[PDB]
């Protein structure tokens, strides 16, 4: 509804800066409000959903195993690692490690995530695959979230991320049983409550990933809907701002408030 663009385009005032927004039928894929759906904006840690679901394929395919126990060390760790430092000693299941960078954006996780199935470029090739031209993942973290004026590398465009979770989430390209694993790793978010969450309805239901980089970088990908169910996917993203985080937030979340009341 038009009445959401004029919030989004609220929020490119409020922070002095572009804000890309895609809502979606997750049922039929239609598009049903978009705000420059096709400029490119940093994923920073949304992209860990795309890992994750592409570890998911591998386990489809019999190549990987959620329960296989991945050792590291303290060479391994970088800044914001809250569950992976924790469990130095012990390693962590392929399991273990997606719920921790899914719902604690553990960067830890991410980069040994990203090392069993072959890195930014294999991610990028798995996109790719499955219809994404355009979202790649090309550094590590925390590099990934330079978000550099113009730089493309680790980026998606609002319009494509939107599809690519819709097709993770619902399409054919995960067992039933992985797409559901999937969906209950980003339900459990733990991280994103000041963002759409704080807008939502009591009794809707929501699967999120959010993120946060440089240059007043910030954003957010979800399946949301009433009665416990999800029926439509947004995607909202922002960079360039000069805007304290919890502003950004504040913006992310009154865009939801409009987007809940328009439904």
């Amino acid at each position: 509804h038009p009445e959401t663009l004029v919030k989004v385009k609220d929020a490119e005032d409020q922070l002095g800066a572009r804000v890309g927004y895609i809502e979606l039928d997750l049922n039929s894929g239609k598009i049903l409000e978009s705000f420059r759906p096709e400029e490119r904006f940093p994923m920073m840690s949304t992209f860990k959903v795309l890992l994750c679901g592409a570890v998911l394929s591998r386990v489809d395919a019999g190549q990987e195993q959620l329960g296989r126990r991945i050792h590291y060390s303290q060479n391994d760790l970088v800044e914001y690692s809250p569950v992976t430092e924790k469990h130095l000693t012990d390693g962590m299941t392929v399991r273990e490690l997606c719920s921790a960078a899914i719902t604690m954006s553990d960067n830890t996780a991410a980069n040994l995530l990203l090392t069993t199935i072959g890195g930014p470029k294999e991610l990028t090739a798995f996109l790719h695959n499955m219809g994404d031209h355009v979202t790649r993942l090309d550094r590590w973290e925390p590099e990934l979230n330079e978000a550099i004026p113009n730089d493309e590398r680790d980026t998606t465009m609002p319009a494509a991320m939107a599809t690519t979770l819709r097709k993770l989430l619902t399409g054919e390209l995960l067992t039933l049983a992985s797409r559901q694993q999937l969906i209950d790793w980003m339900e459990a978010d733990k991280v994103a409550g000041p963002l759409l969450r704080s807008a939502l309805p009591a009794g809707w239901f929501i699967a999120d990933k959010s993120g946060a980089g440089e240059r007043g970088s910030s954003g957010i990908i979800a399946a949301l809907g009433p009665d416990g169910k999800p029926s439509r996917i947004v995607v909202i993203y922002t960079t360039g701002s000069q805007a304290t985080m919890d502003e950004r937030n504040r913006q992310i979340a009154e865009i939801g408030a409009s987007l809940i009341k328009h439904w």
